[PDB]
RNA sequence: GAGACAUUGCACCCGGAGUCUC
RNA sequence: GAGACAUUGCACCCGGAGUCUC
């Protein structure tokens, strides 16, 4: 009983706000998760499952650790943001070897 | 006047068969573009500008230079099908830098 | 088609992209 | 909604994914 969410690649935010434009998100999601590293792309949807969160996308579990222990719960529009690792991390790392390492 | 394709990361197909199931095109083309090289994946639509073609990608032009010089006008399934590069290639390789590399 | 109300959630999956007609 | 007929074409873009109602 009671999983663990354990350090995967990049990380995915909950309990986000439920007054923002959703591009609003962006602005704030992918401006804050790439001053101490580099963002390579954010998952934010409309759905049940995807309601209140935004999956963030850096390269190595060392950079999205790093950005994952920043902003702890930190204060966004006006309710603080939950970070959560990626166990899944983003799909294309799957078959992104081909990218040209 | 007269323009060029010329050699640019991966490839496309075009003037496919019009009697094929869509997926039995990647049968084809993912089991040929592949013994010679490594297909990282394959572009195919059923829009006007996506009829009777297929956008292979590889890795680099020295990959797909070599797969579409080797099926040039090859027969499928009851037509000969013409290899023409991809100028455009995966639109992902534009950010694939962030994979690993 | 759209809006409000719900859920505190590991998503990146999926379907369309040429006209014509029943 | 689906099928036939068209186009010989650099696409990987885009839209949905919780219910309730007008």
């Amino acid at each position: 009983a009671v999983p663990e969410t354990r350090p995967n690649h990049t990380i995915y935010i909950n309990n986000l706000n439920e007054k923002i434009k959703k591009d609003e998100l962006k602005k704030s999601l992918h401006a804050i998760f790439s001053r101490f590293g580099q963002i390579l792309d954010i998952l934010v949807s409309r759905s049940l499952k995807m309601r209140g969160q935004a999956f963030v996308i850096f390269k190595e579990v060392s950079s999205a650790t790093n950005a994952l222990r920043s902003m702890q719960g930190f204060p966004f529009y006006d309710k603080p943001m939950r970070i959560q690792y990626a166990k899944t991390d983003s799909d294309i790392i799957a078959k992104m070897k081909g990218t040209f390492v």
